[PDB]
């Protein structure tokens, strides 16, 4: 893999999105591994919806709380709808998924990257951007602002975010992160979070619980 | 279904290309089907190659003729690359289809319209173009300049192109073909072929064969 890698650089990243008060962290992540797997696929950069898995995976529990695994395989079974036709609500309704147009974006499957691993994080980044766990519940993370940040937090993983490169900067090594809290927060709506080296956990447990999803055809 | 419809205008067909002195009509007609289908689901309108189904549907014979129903397979199956991934040669080479980049379009499936049944014919071309055979080798059938032809020509099928709309003009009712013979030929590679009313094979055996692609995801 490259010395650093940024997907936004390379149009595979939508604008940051906030998720309200609506616990869709997990719809958010997913979303936006899908929205760059299509993207470096066909070619198209398209803005998904997070409310069809708010509304549809019934596996989870919509705006309290889900799951990486149950809502990329919702995508790989069921395809899932463009933003524009399924607006986000930060609330969950009733699937609403069969009187949508438009196409359904759909993947192959998910793969999960072999955990506490710096080495094969960077690999899998190196391909695409990857759905990942962290422990945000922390005041230090609530509040970042900017700069490459290495806690304190724990490894209490409460919620999930997407990484979309990596790279160097100060002598420091990091992973970006696109948040689902808006624009406000941190390096406008992204954090440069400190990456650990070798076999750890990662800088607030980065590198416990990271997937992406594999797309084989348009 | 309405009185008239045209997919070239509703910018689901590609510029009409030549097959040159190769009997590949038959991917021809399965690739602006596969091209039609993939527009009307994502929006995108994208050249497909006529030469991996050339060189890789081992059920056909290259430029020595084919099948529409194991074209239309082979799509569905293996998906298809963009031309500009796999240009038009003319002439059979080995399938070179793996060593390809870009997306491979596929489809879900195809279905048969029923048969010699006009009823039939425009209620599927109005949901899509279809893959349709005709007798193409008389003389008047190769010389046609213009207008709406309705022959002579018999049934017997020999060749393959694409139907991509119909309507009426000075009294006739007719049927848009897209040729495969390069532009210089009929009006502007198409040809305006009459349409014959209810339960009959058709003008030159055009309700005999006909074939459409549905695709269900992007």
């Amino acid at each position: 893999y490259p010395q650093s890698i940024d997907w936004r650089a390379k149009g595979a990243v939508t604008p940051v999105k906030n998720q309200g008060a609506c616990g869709s962290c997990w719809a958010f992540s997913t979303i936006a591994t899908v929205e760059g797997i299509n993207k470096i696929v066909t070619g198209n950069l398209l803005e998904l919806s997070e409310q069809e898995l708010v509304d549809c995976d019934k596996h989870s529990y919509g705006c309290k709380g889900g799951y990486q695994t149950t809502s990329l395989q919702y995508v790989a079974n069921n395809g899932v709808h463009t933003s524009k036709v399924y607006p986000y609500q930060a609330k969950q309704y009733k699937c609403r998924a069969t009187d949508k147009p438009g196409p359904k974006v759909k993947i192959t499957g998910y793969k999960r990257v072999p955990s506490n691993c710096e080495t094969s994080f960077l690999g899998a980044l190196a391909n695409q951007p990857l759905s990942v766990l962290v422990e945000a519940g922390g005041k230090p993370f609530q509040l970042y602002k900017s700069g490459v940040f290495d806690g304190p937090c724990g490894t209490k993983l409460d919620h999930a975010v997407t990484a979309v490169g990596y790279g160097t900067s100060d002598g420091k090594n990091y992973i970006i992160i696109k948040n689902s809290w808006g624009p406000n927060w941190g390096e406008k709506g992204y954090m440069r979070l400190k990456r650990q080296s070798g076999n750890s956990q990662g800088t607030c447990g980065v590198y416990k619980s990271s997937y992406y999803p594999f797309k084989g055809f348009a």
